[PDB]
């Protein structure tokens, strides 16, 4: 592995874990706020969050594999604090676009530097990725269509719990 | 509901299990690239992976209970480390603490008489002694076996075939 | 043997069970018929939580007549039979539902002073079929806090409910 | 709908049933406890105090469909001082004549005003109850026919657990 | 690791438990032997005997896991001379009575010095006791209820039997 | 019926296999514990073989009571605890097992001289069981005789033993 | 080939079993006949009479496949008059310790004139008796616990007739 390779896969594994921290703390918010309790919403995120240590797990797997040295850095305490349910996604939404990027980055260095040992295995990270990606694009999207007036929140909550479910099952 | 010390308690220990789950992949890491001890590193990794269980389930726990979260800020792991035996020897002083805490926290449930939360922290005394003790149980095997000759190879796949009994 | 305390104790918490177990029925009698619709939903489930309430009566009463020890009934008085809403009918069983987890918290208390460890061994899938009712019906408020009842909220809350008496049994 | 005159008669009913409930537990535990256990018979008794209440719930839940107003009323505290295993199979046996005799009033009065919905509706309830009415004269004859010299008590303690295993 | 303490109430414990074995098996051989055999109970005696066995054997595995050494005493010569059925019995219902309180005895000093873990195991032990001192005082009420007029005593020991091939 | 002889010899065995039952128990625990590192596999055999050594005793226990025979138990000594290191150990409970091999057959000689066939006949399951028992230490002794203690050689003798003792379960 | 003496005492033991099948049927009869039906010990010492008939026929084939004569004696008329049930089972436990000891003295010459082949055959019987002996004191003994005042020859040909049963 490049030099390069290995600083951004180990990057890398550092944005999961911090990822996966704030998706905790923004499924505890949906549970109670910036101290209603949104359960659906809070467990899809929960969920979320659980799958972005998943992929911190397997990339550690392959440095550990090509006896690349895993550095873990600091981990920097989430947001806690938001608006409501449109800015929670708004924000979830935005930072799946930036994890989206920078696995683009690493992808793209590894072509140049003609690793495609490497190229191979980020491809299942590229296809999971795109698909949470696009998951929050339709969850926010959903959310703001059915508005918030009246009984909107609970339709909204009840529609991402039904995501949440069928996504275990 | 809970009172405002075993809130503070049971986050405080959230954020210890997800500074265990960095230490242990720190661990994890050296390792296979401190020699490649491919057995030890893999046991390491599992018990990381277990150790962010057991944050999950504490904050399921928390968000069922209406209590707020608060992730903090942690430190980066230690990542030198001396030997096979010193590796073994700071985490079976670590999971040490790790029982005193949690023991902290069942104990203030008593006096608080919060007996939901000491009812619901029982799995977790129990699963946490069962770690305490299979450190202590490696680590005295690596010191039965030694490390002159092959000693670290025997050492390594028994360790290896640890790993493997727990995840089947 | 028992403790003359833990005995009065654990007396008293049979005729509470037997108490809320009434309560509850009442509620249930409100739902289907209280002054204005059929909330058939929260009747049912009210009805279901009724019962468990005096399954738990019954396995007390079990504990007692085991260990020989007498089992002193009193007159239980008759349940609040009018309410306001559904808002308020579910934050009075809430509330109702802290108080009995009280209550169960000072017997287990008590098992502890004095040394009666098989009562305290006992009482523990008490707590914790408690503890899941208490938080049961704190979701159940919550629900019905955030449908609201403009327009067909409480059809709505009603169907909620009705669910989830259908998935607990 | 129901008439107000039924509904007041099922309301009676229903209570009627909380009460027995609570008067058979109380018996229940005389036996047990009231030296020596007569465990046979408190778990005959027991289980039918909790019979009882299945009745009474039976009733709330056509109470509920019908859209008619369950209004419970105190349960009183029941006796609790028997002066021995024939006494209280005695008043075990006139209570449950009491409650049959109670149900014919209200299935009369659903004759006599044309309520034959409710009619058709008791009729399990009639059912049962003639078979609790029976079985409790024919316990309470057993008890008479063993008799309490020698281990009689015994006997008849034995012969009613086997009633209640083969109950259930 | 348990506290020293703890270790020298568990290996007290253990002591116990081998201790009672062996009355239990003396007062098993009175019945077969103490003419006429009293084989039900002689057979139920065997058995809860093995059983406290049992308990000794899960405790030293408990003691073995956790590195701590076992440390075995010598065990009395039991009493082999009984007045009669009552009598070993009540002997034996207050035995368990002992057992019950210095068991109680342990998961309150495991709650003062907060080992929790021990508090949590322990509770399987705490909840088979209490069923065995019920189970006793069950036994011994059942024998006084019967009396040993006439064929008393053979009913007693019929009813016994019973319960030991229930139990298998 | 029996020799007063046999009933002495029988009730001495009895006594005998709690003693035995004892002493590897304690032998197990110093395998865990004693002074200084923990040989699991020596210790859960020696358990094990406790365990079973207290069968013989209850199906003694059985005969005796079967056979209207007063059971009659002495005081059990406490097992000797200090052991100066594996081989030495299994050296100890080779020649206890021969002593009670010993035992056994001196029990088995009475019956013939006092004819009491039955009780020769109830005896060859243990003159059997007992002979592969000391067999088996026999040939553990001498394993851990070519093993020896340079390097690695305990542990290895420590998982030749924990093999056994799972294949014997 | 077989010795003449193990031979002689072999032929004495067919005799000897063939006789006390012979027995057991007029104790049998006794039971049913000897007002009332004492059919559980009937049936129990019919069985028992039949099974005797079974080691004759076994010691029969052993004789036969060693190409050694059958010499069956005349039977004697048995007893028919007895007192009572306790003088039967009294009668009938002695007979069994007799045919007990006559199986010691042929298992004692087998090893005596190093017949091994003779002893070897004969542990089955040696096991097949002693139960056989046992079972007749144990049941002797129940008779007399229970007694005869009352209802207590019923209790007892009750407890047999179960034994009977199970053994089947
Ligand atoms: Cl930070
Ligand atoms: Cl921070
Ligand atoms: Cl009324
Ligand atoms: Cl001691
Ligand atoms: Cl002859
Ligand atoms: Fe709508
Ligand atoms: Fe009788
Ligand atoms: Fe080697
Ligand atoms: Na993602
Ligand atoms: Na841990
Ligand atoms: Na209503
Ligand atoms: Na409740
Ligand atoms: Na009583
Ligand atoms: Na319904
Ligand atoms: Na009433
Ligand atoms: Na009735
Ligand atoms: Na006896
Ligand atoms: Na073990
Ligand atoms: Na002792
Ligand atoms: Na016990
Ligand atoms: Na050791
Ligand atoms: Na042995
Ligand atoms: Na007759
Ligand atoms: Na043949
Ligand atoms: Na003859
Ligand atoms: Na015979």
């Amino acid at each position: 592995l490049s030099k390069d390779i290995i600083k951004l896969l180990n990057e890398q594994v550092n944005k999961e874990m911090n990822s996966s921290n704030l998706y905790m703390s923004m499924s505890s918010w949906c549970y109670t706020g910036s101290r209603y309790s949104l359960d659906g919403c809070g467990t899809f995120l929960f969920d979320h969050a659980a799958e972005e240590y998943e992929h911190a797990k397997k990339l550690i797997v392959f440095l550990n594999e090509n006896n690349v040295p895993v550095q873990l850095t600091s981990i920097s305490a989430p947001e806690h604090k938001f608006e409501g349910l449109t800015q929670i996604f708004q924000k979830a939404y935005e930072h799946e676009q930036h994890i989206s990027e920078s696995i683009n980055n690493i992808v793209d260095h590894a072509i140049k530097s003609k690793d495609h040992a490497t190229f191979n295995f980020l491809q299942w990270y590229v296809s999971e990725q795109h698909e949470e990606e696009v998951l929050f694009k339709d969850i926010l999207d959903k959310i703001e269509l059915i508005g918030n007036e009246n009984h909107g929140l609970y339709l909204a909550d009840q529609y991402v719990k039904g995501i949440a479910k069928s996504r275990k099952s």
